[PDB]
């Protein structure tokens, strides 16, 4: 996260930090809990990842210090991309773990709440972007979960930002027309949590940007909204 604060312990508990433990055990995406077994990211963050046996999900951590041999974990089961993924820049950049064990919801690790199907006409003006990624280009995954307010763009104002690309509406894009705010390196995977009647909405999931927190280049995220159907499709099945 660039020109972010950072984090007070449990303000984003549905935050997890998935690591990887080949060739050595490394922060490798952000994801947020959405059920008692059920992590959401980005399908961009399994690349190369010929397993889920390497995967291991962490809830209820501030600071990256916190994890060491000894911390549990939940181990993932199932890792699930959608089937139309190609590439981030083309959209269905989602992805489903199912985890091993149940998460047991506390203070500090909680599930976050789906938009509704009804909520597609809602206005969301409380948006905030979190993860331990860069502050800056080129830079190093931070050790305190980092916060940062931005202001979701419309569609078309994010496509005449984007030229060469396709801005679908299975997307969402959030930044200022001046750069500053913007998540970076090490953050995609993570939520996009806006507040809405006083109950924090997945709206969306850190995608792809040109750089980080550069004028003019909204941030692009899964519109989560568009996807509520395939996560019940995926979580709810007979
Ligand atoms: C000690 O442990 C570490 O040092 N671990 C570590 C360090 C760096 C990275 C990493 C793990 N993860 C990976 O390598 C994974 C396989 C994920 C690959 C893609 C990912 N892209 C992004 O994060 C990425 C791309 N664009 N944006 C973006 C920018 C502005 C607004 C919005 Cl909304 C945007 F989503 C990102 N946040 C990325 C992550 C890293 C490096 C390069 N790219």
């Amino acid at each position: 996260i660039v020109g972010g604060t950072a984090s007070v312990r449990g303000e984003w508990p549905w935050q997890v930090t998935l690591h990887t433990t080949s060739p050595t055990q490394r922060h490798l995406c952000g994801g947020s809990i959405i059920g008692n077994q059920w992590i959401l990211t980005a399908a961009h963050c399994f690349y190369g990842v010929e397993s889920p046996k390497i995967l291991r999900v962490y809830s209820g951590i501030l600071n990256q210090s916190e994890i060491k041999e000894d911390t549990s974990f939940f181990g993932v089961q199932e890792i699930i991309i959608h089937d139309q993924y190609k590439m981030a820049e083309s959209g269905y950049d989602i992805a489903l773990l199912k985890l091993e064990t149940t998460v047991g919801y506390g203070d500090s690790q909680r599930p976050i709440c789906l938009p509704s199907k009804g909520d597609r006409n809602v206005i969301y003006t409380d948006c905030w972007v979190t993860g331990w990624g860069y502050r800056k280009l080129r830079d190093k995954i931070q050790n305190t979960l980092q916060k940062a307010k931005i202001p979701l763009v419309t569609n078309e104002e994010c496509q005449k930002r984007y030229r060469g690309h396709k801005i679908t509406h299975k997307m969402i894009c959030a930044g200022y027309r001046e750069g500053g705010k913007d998540a970076c390196k090490g953050d995609s995977g993570g939520p996009l949590s806006c507040k809405h009647n006083e109950v924090w909405h997945l709206v969306g999931i850190t995608s792809w940007g040109e750089g980080c927190a550069q004028r003019e280049r909204p941030g692009v995220y899964t519109n989560v909204v568009e996807y509520v159907d395939w996560i019940l499709e995926k979580t709810q099945a007979v």
